[PDB]
This record gives structure tokens, C-alpha cells and sequence, in this order.
């Protein structure tokens, strides 16, 4: 059975951090649902790229659970994710079932907001470190991609391929990740 | 005056190769128009990400000329660009005025289709080399980003940041490109 990914798309999400994981995961044969936080309508990302979600989050939640829940970054995107009771419920459910949770850039700050994965080693964008570390509930890492417990984190647009390929490896194995990687012309 | 970029978005475009340059160029303060080849409606990219263009190509052409015309890749996207008389006209005009033309992955094959920049050194995705080189009208390069005459080319999703930053450097200078690069957390 194909693995399934939920990518939660809020206004102000970093569009590179949204599209790179969606694309790379689809290349791996993962069934990806791009779910609009606010509903079914198109989402204005941080740099004004407008993306049409596959579904509302409300509708996508009904089709859960998912093998991974992915939280893109962007400060304002992450803030919207952090303020959402629906996001809280999804992440709590995912944590309770020991499923993978993946977040990049400022995205991991939504884990703090929703009290998810406390005690884990995490990374973030450098500019989001202080927010993430308020209260010392996580252990900070400068690795480009970090994985600890349920929790897979990464730093920025320039770590998005690595982040996406780490998701692929977690879900579909190292050989699939390598096969998906080769045609991308990565460094 | 801000520099201006036209990014031509066709069905089957590689969404990473579309979004990374749009985003990075906007970070550099370039005014970017994402122009829909087919009209104003949303565009289904190669991996099913749906992007809403800023304008139709028909409308964006009226607001030309641009400091750069950017052609994303994706085989079917590039084919659509190659078949378009509107694209032909835009690229011919840009070449005639000695403006920058930038293409990635299979995107450079549209330059061949429209007889643009013959004699230039170019790169492409490895799988698009034979198509690009039919007739020996260009000189092939394996560099991740290649620039020769008017013509800036690059290889794939994994060279998209380098490609975008090379555009930024060409338009806004090396220091702006460096400033935009640093917060991205690139390797
Ligand atoms: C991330 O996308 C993000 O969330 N943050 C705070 C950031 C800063 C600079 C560049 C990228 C990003
Ligand atoms: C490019 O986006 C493209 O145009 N081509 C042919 C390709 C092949 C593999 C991976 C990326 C790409």
C-alpha cells in the first residue's frame, strides 16, 4: 500500500518548503494531500506564489491518519499553524499513534505551540531557534536535518531536498530515496 | 528601478523549477510575473502542484519587455513552450534586444525549437542533452549553471537555487545574490 502524506498549507507558508517536499514525495510514489488550513481556496504563500490545495484541512482530516504530517515553514505560515486547533488535534493524534511528524524552517515552532514531542532533539532555521527553545523543552541541533523520536526537522529552503529525501527514506527506505535523488541533479 | 522577470508557466512545468526561481528572485527585490502560457487559469505542474499565475502570457507580453525571461523545465512543460508561437515571439524579441534568457532542465530545448542563441554554450538535464544537441547548434556543457552570450542555462531541480542566484547576480549584482543566499541555509 502506498504511504500517505498530509502537507498543511497556511497563508504565509514558504512556497519552496511546500513544493519541494510535495514534489519529491510524489516522485517516491507517496500519495500526498496538500491541505489548505483555511479551506479549499488558493493559498498566498510568503513570496506571493499562489497554490491551490488538493483539499481543505477539514476534509483531509476525515481521510486520516497519514504516514507523515508535514509542516512547511515561513514565519507567518508557522504562526497560522501554531494558532490552529485543527492542527493541534492532527498533531496530537499523530504523536499518539507514533507516526512521523516533519517540520522545516519556522515550522517546528508549531510543535512547541501544540506541545508536541517535548524532549526531542530538533533543528530550525537559525532565526527561529530562540522561539523554539523558549523553556528548554527541546534539545537544539545545527544539523541540516535532525531526526529524534517521532520528530523530523530541518532548517530552511536550502535544506528542503535533504528534508524531503529524509521523509522518503523514513517511509519508503533508503534505496527508494537514492533512486528519487539521482535524477534531481543535487550537489 | 526594480528589475523585472517574466516566468512562463505551462502545463507540465516542473513546479520546483518554477517556484524556486520565482521565490529567490522576489527575495532579491525583482518584480516577477508568473505568466500562464494557456491563459489566466491555474496550471497543473508535472507533479500535480497547481499554481495560479499572476497573469496570462497574452497580458504579461503587453507589459514587456523584461530584464529576464525564464523557462522552467519539465518535459511536457518544455514541449508546450516549444510549440508556442507566443513564446517564440517573446524570446526573439528578448534576444534581439540583448536581454537575458534563462532556462533549466528540459527548458533549454525550447530555445532550440525557437532557434534562439545558436552557437552558445549550454547545459540541460542529462536526459535532455540529445534533444538539445540535435544538429550541433549549441556547445554542450556539464556545468551546474552555464552562462554564454545571452543565455543562462542549468540542469535540474537540484541546481535550481544556483540557477536562481545566477539570475539574481546577473540582474542585481554579486553582493545582492550573496545577501539573498545566506538566509536560505544552502550547502
Ligand atoms: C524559513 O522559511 C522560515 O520559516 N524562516 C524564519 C526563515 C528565515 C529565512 C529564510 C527562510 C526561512
Ligand atoms: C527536469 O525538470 C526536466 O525537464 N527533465 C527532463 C528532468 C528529468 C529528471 C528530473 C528533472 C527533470
Amino acid at each position: 500500500a502506498s504511504k500517505r502524506a498530509l502537507v498543511i498549507l497556511a497563508k504565509g507558508a514558504e512556497e519552496m518548503e511546500t513544493v519541494i517536499p510535495v514534489d519529491v514525495m510524489r516522485r517516491a510514489g507517496i500519495k500526498v494531500t496538500v491541505a489548505g488550513l483555511a479551506g479549499k481556496d488558493p493559498v498566498q504563500c510568503s513570496r506571493d506564489v499562489v497554490i491551490c490545495p488538493d483539499a481543505s484541512l477539514e476534509d483531509a482530516k476525515k481521510e486520516g491518519p497519514y504516514d507523515v504530517v508535514v509542516l512547511p515553514g515561513g514565519n507567518l505560515g508557522a504562526q497560522n499553524l501554531s494558532e490552529s486547533a485543527a492542527v493541534k488535534e492532527i498533531l496530537k493524534e499523530q504523536e499518539n499513534r507514533k507516526g512521523l511528524i516533519a517540520a522545516i524552517c519556522a515550522g517546528p515552532t508549531a510543535l512547541l505551540a501544540h506541545e508536541i514531542g517535548f524532549g526531542s532533539k530538533v533543528t530550525t532555521h537559525p532565526l527561529a531557534k530562540d522561539k523554539m527553545m523558549n523553556g528548554g523543552h527541546y534539545t537544539y541541533s545545527e544539523n541540516r536535518v535532525e531526526k529524534d523520536g517521532l520528530i523530523l526537522t530541518s532548517r530552511g529552503p536550502g535544506t528542503s531536498f535533504e528534508f524531503a529525501l529524509a521523509i522518503v527514506e523514513a517511509l519508503n527506505g533508503k534505496e527508494v530515496a537514492a533512486q528519487v535523488k539521482a535524477p534531481l541533479v543535487l550537489k
